[PDB]
């Protein structure tokens, strides 16, 4: 949709950064209502990706993914979205390292209800991470960044990529090696955000090159279980790196693993 850029207001707050420019916080007004946002301003090939972004946003409706404003054609071209106001899961974790294990087994569970939908609707997320969970509250997460999304082709289950700056130490072995990318790749990605989690927003594989984590996977070696790091959701990071494409479980099964253990864990102590 059209936004009217005199009922948008821009604060000093910086929110995110990146090559396309940056992410700021602003205000809309709502038919009654003002509207907390999050504006993502490109900075004056680099317009079509946030027209393409704009695109796949309008097509999703589901609590767990942030939900597009719209797009404001004026000074620059602007990307508003509602604001989630306690930011990203990573340095959330990071500056809060007193959040219990049920909170994050509920958190993890919201993504997972979120890519189930994402996989439903057939699109490929493509930058599945820590950072790209954002809190709206303690107890509520949401999807963003759908900068490198697709719309899967009817005849497809995975998009095949042309160019190789790639967030490698997220993905997954077929999309390193064949540039192919499924919800299978997103549910690789979705096990690294879990290790993210359970580790209280430390990076992946630390102090590592991205050759030399490839080398690692490709011997069957794995990161291991982050300290207190319950055993079944430990379990489930494993399944999510499953190797062979075709024998790693599909968001559906990965969110009901989820649902079954976080429903027993709320039901005890
Ligand atoms: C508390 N704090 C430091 C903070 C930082 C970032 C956000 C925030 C919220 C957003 N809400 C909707 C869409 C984009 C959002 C965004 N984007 C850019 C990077 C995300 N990988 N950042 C909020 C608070
Ligand atoms: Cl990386």
């Amino acid at each position: 949709v059209y936004l009217d850029r005199k009922l948008l207001t821009l604060e000093d707050k910086e929110l995110g950064s990146g090559n396309f420019g940056t992410v700021k916080k602003g205000y809309y007004q709502m038919k009654k209502v003002v509207k907390t946002v999050a504006v993502k301003i490109l900075k004056n090939a680099l317009k079509d990706e946030l027209l393409a972004e704009a695109n796949v946003m309008q097509q999703l409706d589901n609590p767990y993914i942030v939900r597009m404003i719209g797009i404001c054609e004026a000074e620059s071209w602007m990307l508003v979205m509602e604001m989630a106001e306690l930011g990203p899961l990573n340095k959330y974790l990071q500056q809060n390292r007193h959040v219990t294990d049920k909170n994050i087994i509920e958190l993890v569970h919201q993504v997972s209800m979120g890519m189930k939908y994402l996989e439903e609707s057939n699109f490929v997320h493509r930058d599945l991470a820590a950072r790209n969970v954002l809190l709206v509250t303690q107890h509520y997460a949401k999807i963003s960044d759908f900068g490198l999304s697709k719309a899967l082709r009817a005849d497809e289950n995975y998009y095949k990529a042309q160019t190789h700056k790639w967030p490698v130490k997220w993905y997954a072995p077929e999309c390193i090696n064949y540039y192919k990318f499924s919800s299978k790749s997103d549910v690789w990605s979705f096990g690294v955000l879990m290790w993210e989690a359970f580790s209280y927003g430390q990076k992946p594989y630390r102090g590592m090159k991205g050759s030399e984590v490839t080398a690692m996977l490709e011997k069957g070696e794995r990161m291991g279980c982050p300290a207190g790091c319950p055993r079944e959701m430990y379990d489930l990071m494993n399944l999510c790196w499953t190797y062979d494409v075709e024998n790693r479980p599909g968001f559906a099964a990965v969110e009901l693993r989820l649902r079954n253990y976080y429903y027993d864990v709320v039901n005890h102590h």
